[PDB]
């Protein structure tokens, strides 16, 4: 491997394009980066109008990511340290999650004080929590992976994307590696190491051996009127383990994005073999209990805007390994296959940085520490439980699956991808 080397990096999404940029930025000449969908990615979980950013080997990676938030200028323009409340309803939530910019919150009208009067209405009953009024806050999603993907390309990186070009329909298997990849128009791309960086996509591709369970979560929008936005901005981000969250409007749109909490859905499918595989897709809509979650929380901080028809609405995949912990290594069999997954739900602030672990992982720089955290671990995943709640809380407490989804929203489609 040298920096002239075919590169490949199957997925552009939050990991594949932090993958390409910092190849780019150490030297790498000839990377290319397929994905079925023009970036940002309509099924990509960074292609969002904001995330939450905040802030042992996940402290060191945390503080990496949010350096890069803070210092590097190509990603300064999209992080508003705007603060956090993290909060919670009941003592099993709290539990789950002197700084002089920490505060404690138990009483209603502590919360309803985070933002100017009008703004947080609500009651928040038996709310408790925590506020950092600084070095947290929010990310434009989709802006910052568009200026990432648009920086690696200026510095050489071919992006292939769109369908059928840039769908890889197989990796090339041959004598027990990975030698690149096969799109969908039946183009060979062969390479001397190939990125798997597809997200909760990635098991179509080899086995995992049960290590991601790909699962599903769910956002909608709410459109405030041009006359009612100046009073939600700079608001600071009002997030409950046990109920969702929701962020200061966008400007393009003036809309309110809101996630409802919960522990996920799968889509496990049933094989001829016999065999139990969760299988993402798009749906530019969510369940019909993700909407009545949505509009209970609203009740409880917004209650204004608790009846609102939803202006966009969509489920967003990840995938899970057993413990939540990344899934960066090269694999033990395929010499030449190096995996960038496994982000658990959390991974898009570590775009400005993770691209450097994976890259690291290729060259096998990996600290030890990190390495034994991160690497690829079978024995984690075996007799796996994929019921697994892995610390999240809300609506049923439990795992759910979209087959067992009756009924979805109706809100009129809008194409992410532009
Ligand atoms: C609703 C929701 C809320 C979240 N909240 C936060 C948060 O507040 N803060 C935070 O840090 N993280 C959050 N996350 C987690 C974060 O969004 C993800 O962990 C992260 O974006 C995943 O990055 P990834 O690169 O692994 O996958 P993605 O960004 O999803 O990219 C995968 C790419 O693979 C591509 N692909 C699929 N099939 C193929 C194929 N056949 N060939 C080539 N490419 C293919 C897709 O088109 C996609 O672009 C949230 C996620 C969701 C869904």
């Amino acid at each position: 491997v040298t920096k002239s080397s075919s590169l490949l990096i199957v997925g552009a999404g939050t990991w594949g394009t932090s993958t390409a940029l910092h190849l780019a930025r150490r030297g790498y000449t000839n990377v290319t980066v397929l994905d079925p969908y023009p970036v940002p990615s309509a099924i990509s979980a960074g292609n969002d109008v904001n995330k939450v950013i905040s802030s042992e080997v996940n402290e060191i990676l945390a503080e990496e990511a949010f350096n890069g938030w803070k210092n590097d200028p190509l990603f300064k323009p999209y992080y508003h340290d705007t603060g956090l409340l993290m909060s919670a309803c009941s003592q099993e939530g709290l539990d789950r999650l002197e700084d002089p910019n920490l505060v404690e919150l138990t009483r209603p009208e502590q919360f309803r004080k985070l933002a100017p009067e009008g703004v947080l209405q609500g009651d928040f009953p038996g709310w408790k929590g925590y506020f950092a009024r600084s070095g947290a806050g929010w990310a434009h999603a989709r802006n910052a992976l568009v200026a990432a993907a648009r920086e690696a390309q200026r510095m050489g990186v071919k992006f292939v994307t769109g369908t059928p070009q840039g769908r890889v329909v197989t990796l090339i298997f041959e004598n027990n590696d990975v030698k690149g990849a096969v799109t969908a128009d039946g183009k060979i791309w062969r390479a001397e190491r190939t990125f798997l960086c597809a997200g909760a996509s990635a098991g179509q591709f080899l086995d995992f051996k049960n290590q991601l369970r790909p699962t599903a979560w769910t956002l909608v929008h709410i459109a405030l009127k041009p006359e009612e936005r100046a009073l939600y901005k700079n608001i600071p981000v009002i997030f409950n383990i046990e109920r969702g969250f929701f962020f200061e409007p966008d400007e393009e749109r003036g809309e309110i994005k809101i996630c409802d909490e919960h522990p996920g859905y799968t889509n496990m499918v049933q094989s001829a073999d016999g065999t139990m595989m969760s299988i993402p897709f798009e749906k530019t809509q969510i369940p019909k209990e993700a909407e009545t979650r949505v509009r209970a929380l609203l009740k409880e901080t917004m209650p204004q805007l608790a009846d609102r028809p939803f202006s966009f609405a969509r489920i967003c995949w990840c995938a899970d390994t057993a413990n939540r912990e990344f899934l960066i290594d090269r694999h033990p069999q395929y010499h030449s296959l190096v995996l960038g997954c496994g982000a658990s739900g959390r991974g898009f602030k570590y775009l400005p940085s993770i691209g450097n672990l994976i890259v690291d992982a290729m060259e096998g720089k990996v600290p030890q520490k990190i390495h034994e955290l991160i690497k690829w671990n079978p024995d984690i995943a075996a007799n796996r439980n994929w019921r697994d709640t892995l610390g999240r809380f809300g609506g049923p407490n439990r795992v759910m699956d979209f087959h067992d989804v009756k009924e979805w929203t109706n809100v009129q489609y809008r194409d992410i991808s532009k």
